[PDB]
């Protein structure tokens, strides 16, 4: 069983998301300032929801918990970003309302038994997607620019990480198993995994390691 491919992403991707709670635990213990620990907070519980689903995954060895992870995660790593630029509550709601449709029509697209079915989909979700990312690049961005310098800088970089990893995920998803089938599926179990932990731990490496999160 250790053997397989699938096995090994699983295991790798426990590990790693692990390892990235565990430091950023370290690194938050001894922080006071009030404004960093509430990012600390909320980019800790991120890799520490998905170490657990992905343990979960190893443990039933299915992929079920994987949309799950992402319900919980998506609108987490948004509201790491909308209180790095201040955001208002309005848009957040309509950020969080976004997610949930993608996140959720993404399932369906999974679970559909008829063909063509599967993008149609596939399409509503990825449509959901781009509204978010439309707001991250071009709303976002222009609250962070009117912000202090270390957090416009620092706001800018977690912008392009994120618009390029979410947008890899509808991707990968219609050349899997759940769309055309064209990639193995062990090939794809290791591509959601990486693109995960870059969006989970890159992106907490990122943000953690800025005085940005600082309110000064
Ligand atoms: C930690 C996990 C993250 C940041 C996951 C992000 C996942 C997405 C942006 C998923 C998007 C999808 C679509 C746009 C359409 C097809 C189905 C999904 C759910 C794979
Ligand atoms: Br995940
Ligand atoms: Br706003
Ligand atoms: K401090």
């Amino acid at each position: 069983i250790t053997g397989r491919p699938e096995w090994i992403w699983l295991a790798l991707g426990t590990a790693l998301m692990g390892l990235g709670t565990l430091y950023f635990l370290v690194k938050g213990m001894g922080v006071s300032d009030p404004d960093a620990k509430k990012f600390y907070a909320i980019t800790t519980l991120v890799p520490a929801i998905a170490f657990t689903m992905y343990l979960s995954m190893l443990l039933g060895y299915i992929y079920w918990a994987r949309y799950a992870s992402w319900l919980f995660t998506t609108p987490l790593l948004l509201l790491d970003l909308a209180l790095l630029v201040d955001a208002d509550q309005g848009t957040i709601l309509a950020l969080v309302g976004a997610d949930g449709i993608m996140i959720g029509t993404g399932l369906v697209g999974a679970l559909t038994k008829v063909y063509s079915y599967r993008f149609v989909w596939w399409a509503i979700s990825t449509a959901a997607m781009l509204y978010i990312l439309y707001v991250l690049f071009f709303g976002f961005t222009s609250k962070a620019e009117s912000m202090r310098p270390e957090v416009a800088s620092t706001f800018k970089v977690l912008r392009n990480v994120t618009v390029v990893l979410w947008s890899a995920y509808p991707v990968v998803w219609l050349i899997g198993s759940e769309g055309a089938g064209i990639v193995p599926l062990n090939i794809e179990t290791l591509l959601f995994m990486v693109l995960d932990v870059s969006a989970k731990v890159g992106f907490g490496l990122i943000l953690l390691r800025s005085r940005a999160i600082f309110g000064e």
